[PDB]
């Protein structure tokens, strides 16, 4: 069959954890006053929960709670087990407190309060310095995660909330993060569309942090020139025959090939043959001032089929690209 794969960073680090850090299912949820929080509006949902601003009538600040729709409970625990295993860590949305939602009957999750713009108000106003010290603020995250035994799974520009005045970023939403251990198969079924690494459009379960890195391409991209989101897909399979026509043909069936992959034999009639692009073809008047030859080279090195090959969170780190940024 398929040719087994591992990360090539933090690979044991939940081996030679403790079984409690990783073992979710048996985690005992710590409840707080539900009557310590009101909420204020309804921010939104998504298919597992819904999402208010409120507020902590025990300091009078505000906090945002994420009430669980009582789907897949699995799940439960092991979002909060991650969020309670990266608390204080850097960039990581902080969990404030868990408790017991007397309507829903589920789960409400309490976050602190991150003063957000929207991403779509946000890149368009982003300067190219701006596009490197967030990318240096979001890999901080993401190195912490990884260096925890933890994937984040959906990285995209609504996860990633900035605070533009105080040049504040948090990595939200884990529910669908995981933890990594060598040699586990892990559900295809994660990240959204525009950001999903040709492994998960090529069925591959064996993957590892280096999926982030991946969707992290995906978002550099879209900021540097300026088309949200930069691989539009129409649905799964037209977001590979995307990635195709840059990334090119050849490099996809090397691969698969190395896995020992077969591509959803309907590829047959829709991937076509296709030449790898150079990055410069998607430069132009409106984007010029947010490219250099850093910013490409970076770009490069995260978008890579073989997930083995992208940069890791630390290598990205240490990247030219992120010269210029203040440290
Ligand atoms: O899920 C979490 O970890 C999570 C954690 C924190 C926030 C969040 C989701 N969603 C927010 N806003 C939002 C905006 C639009 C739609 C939806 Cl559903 C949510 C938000 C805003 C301000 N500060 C923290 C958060």
């Amino acid at each position: 069959g398929p040719v087994p794969s591992r990360a090539r960073v933090y690979t044991d680090v939940n081996t030679h954890r403790p079984r409690e850090y990783w073992d979710y299912e048996s985690h005992v949820v710590e409840w707080g006053n539900q009557d310590d929080y009101q909420l204020v509006r309804k921010l939104g949902r998504g298919k597992y929960s819904e999402v208010f601003e409120a507020i902590n009538i025990t300091n009078n600040e505000k906090v945002v709670v994420k009430i669980l729709k009582p789907v897949k409970k699995k799940k439960i625990k092991r979002e909060i087990k991650i969020l309670e295993n990266l608390r204080g860590g850097p960039n990581i949305i902080t969990l404030a407190d868990i408790v017991k939602d007397p309507v829903s009957r589920t789960p409400a999750l309490v976050f602190e309060h991150v003063n957000n713009t929207d991403f779509k108000q946000l890149y368009q106003t982003l300067t190219d310095y701006d596009i490197r010290f967030y990318m240096y603020e979001i890999l901080k995250a993401l190195d912490y995660c990884h260096s925890m035994g933890i994937m984040h799974r959906d990285v995209k520009p609504h996860n990633v909330m900035i605070d533009h005045e105080h040049r504040k970023l948090r990595l939200i939403d884990w529910g669908l993060a995981e933890f990594y251990h060598p040699g586990q198969e892990y559900n295809v079924r994660v990240a959204s569309r525009y950001f999903k690494g040709p492994e998960l459009l090529v069925d591959y379960q064996m993957y590892d942090y280096s999926l982030d890195m991946w969707s992290l391409g995906c978002m550099l991209a879209s900021m540097i020139f300026r088309k949200e989101p930069f691989f539009h897909g129409h649905d799964n399979y037209d977001q590979l025959v995307r990635i195709a026509k840059v990334l090119g043909t050849e490099d996809l069936y090397d691969y698969i090939d190395k896995y020992n992959i077969e591509l959803d034999p309907r590829f047959n009639d829709i991937l076509g043959r296709h030449s790898r692009k150079r990055w410069e073809r998607f430069v132009h008047s409106e984007n010029q001032h947010l490219v250099s030859p850093e910013a490409l080279d970076f770009l490069d090195k995260l978008l890579r089929y073989d997930h083995q090959s992208r940069l890791t969170a630390r290598e990205a780190m240490e990247h030219p690209y992120f010269y210029t940024v203040v440290k």
